């Protein structure tokens, strides 16, 4: 009823939306993985009379529920989606999106890694993001490649109209005391990549992690702190 939703308000298979700013929402869903349940976030950004989606809802059925929740709560069509890295919490549901008429995008690096892993594969390649510090415009957002962090391909997303920074899984929530799922991470490079984010988006007012509660710019330093402690 107004607070940012958590697993306890989200059974696996339901999706909730949360208004971040004018024309900016996060989507929250839950999924089971290796016998434990986790929340995950994505983003929705108004693009005139259309919507841009950032990341799936972690699974085909969750992503179908996401589209249904968007129709219920917003009522504008999702025309494009960007996946910010290759794991299932970002691309699982791309097939559902593609069958719903959504054009799906990711960097070539994400597409290659998704294909190699057996995950669903966005249709279109996002060029211009292969070097750390690269940025490109995509509808109402800027996509930024900070360097290797949670994964080698992770992208972050900035909504300049609202100073909203969606860090994806390269950014952790303030309550975290570990670095999450680090199987594909570069713990040595991650702090440098976070520093690049901090330098590029110093005016960010809301920072949204890939999992957990949004906050302010402090999430960036906190992430560097937990990653460094994990590496150690
Ligand atoms: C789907 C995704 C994934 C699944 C389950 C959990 C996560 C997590 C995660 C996020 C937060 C916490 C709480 S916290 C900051 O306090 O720790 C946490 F405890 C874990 C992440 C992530 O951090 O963003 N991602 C999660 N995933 C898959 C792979 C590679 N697959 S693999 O089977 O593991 C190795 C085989 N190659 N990596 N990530
Ligand atoms: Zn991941
Ligand atoms: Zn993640």
């Amino acid at each position: 009823s107004g607070e940012y939703p958590t697993v306890n308000e989200i059974p696996v298979g339901e999706v909730r939306l949360y208004q971040i700013a004018d024309g900016v929402w996060s989507h929250i869903a839950t999924q089971s993985f290796d016998g434990a349940v986790y929340p995950s976030n994505g983003l929705i950004v108004r693009d005139g009379d259309e919507l841009l989606l950032i990341d799936t809802a972690w699974g085909a059925k969750n992503t179908a529920a996401l589209l249904a929740e968007i129709e219920k709560q917003i009522g504008l069509p999702v025309t494009r989606a960007v996946s910010t890295h290759f794991h299932d919490d970002r691309v699982g549901g791309v097939d559902v999106l593609r069958a719903a008429g959504v054009a799906t995008y990711a960097s070539p690096s994400t597409r290659r890694l998704a294909e190699a892993e057996g995950n669903e594969i966005p249709t279109h390649s996002l060029e211009g993001l292969s070097s750390s510090g690269d940025a490109v415009r995509f509808g109402p957002v800027e996509l930024f490649y900070p360097g290797a962090a949670h994964s080698t391909d992770n992208l972050v997303v900035y909504v300049p109209s609202a100073n909203v920074l969606y860090g994806g899984c390269a950014v952790h929530e303030l309550s975290s005391t570990s670095a999450g799922n680090v199987a594909d991470a570069d713990l040595a490079e991650w702090p440098t990549s976070v520093e690049r984010i901090q330098k590029h988006y110093p005016e960010a007012e809301v920072v949204i992690p890939g999992h957990g509660l949004p906050g302010g710019l402090d999430l960036l330093q906190h992430t560097a702190n937990v990653v460094k402690a994990h590496k150690n």
